[PDB]
């Protein structure tokens, strides 16, 4: 062996683990600094799922608001995607601890995550790619900066088959098999990992609440908000996706 992992890198800790590959923080021993190492089993239409991820990374890599790429190499059997290490966390760990703790994201706070993922969408989907899996786990925290990552389920904007990312934060069109509107999903996500982050109990992930939600009805926000940032937040999930904002619009929004 003697891997270019091993030899380049100092494996520091393992930071997440899924069902095909882990996350790890590593010094690179020759630049003195940090990444986050995603380290996964070689796959095949698997493979083709898993170069998108590359091919995103390596065009998705000038934005402050998207985890920047470095590398990506195969050997043994694994493929390893070398990217930038935010140091804060994921959101939704921060979002777990406010849970426990009864203090969640302001409204000003709430307004800043917003637009600071408002603005990585809009980069993205400048791109004619759509990520199709946004949710607080992620999204990564490095002022506070907010950084999308996990490219995972990227496509290009009018792909006509789509891998459907979380089932908490899909909206029903996508279900659906209707794939008219792609931008708009992820403005929908958005939405929902705004709610969470303002204090709302988790997520359903199918049952009478779920669809509820899809109707364009808000779970409880456990906090008192503007009637704009709320009326916002509920046109962002509303059932017709040509309603929702688009990222340009959403960045440039008043309320924002
Ligand atoms: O398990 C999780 O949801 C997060 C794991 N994880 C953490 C945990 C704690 C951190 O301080 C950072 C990260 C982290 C990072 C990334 C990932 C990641 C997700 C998907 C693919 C490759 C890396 C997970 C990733 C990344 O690209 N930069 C990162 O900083």
């Amino acid at each position: 062996m003697k891997s270019r992992y091993t030899t380049e890198f100092h494996e520091l800790e393992k930071i997440g683990s899924g069902e095909f590959g882990s996350v790890f923080k590593c010094v690179k021993r020759l630049d003195g600094c940090i990444y986050a190492i995603k380290r996964s089993k070689k796959p095949s239409v698997d493979e083709q799922n898993a170069l998108r991820e590359v091919y995103a990374h390596a065009v998705l890599g000038q934005h402050s608001h998207v985890v920047r790429y470095f590398s990506a190499w195969a050997e043994d059997d694994h493929m390893l995607i070398q990217n930038e290490y935010c140091n804060g966390g994921s959101l939704a760990d921060a979002i777990s601890e406010n849970y426990r703790i009864m203090s969640y994201f302001k409204e000003a706070e709430l307004k800043d995550l917003l637009l600071q993922v408002g603005r990585g969408l809009r980069y993205i989907h400048s791109m004619s790619l759509v990520h199709m899996d946004i949710k607080p786990s992620n999204i990564f925290i490095s002022k506070v900066m907010f950084k999308i990552g996990d490219l995972g389920h990227v496509t290009r904007i009018s792909s006509p088959q789509v891998e459907e990312g979380d089932s908490r934060f899909l909206a029903n069109e996508v279900l659906q098999e209707n794939y008219t509107h792609l931008p708009k999903a992820d403005i929908f996500a958005l939405a929902l990992t705004v709610v969470c982050a303002a204090g709302a109990e988790p997520l359903p992930r199918n049952g009478d609440q779920w669809h509820e939600i899809r109707q364009g009805r808000l779970p409880r926000i456990p906090q008192v908000l503007s009637q704009e940032f709320t009326e916002l937040l509920k046109v962002m999930i509303h059932p017709d996706p040509e309603r929702r904002p688009s990222a340009m619009a959403l960045v440039k929004h008043s309320v924002l």
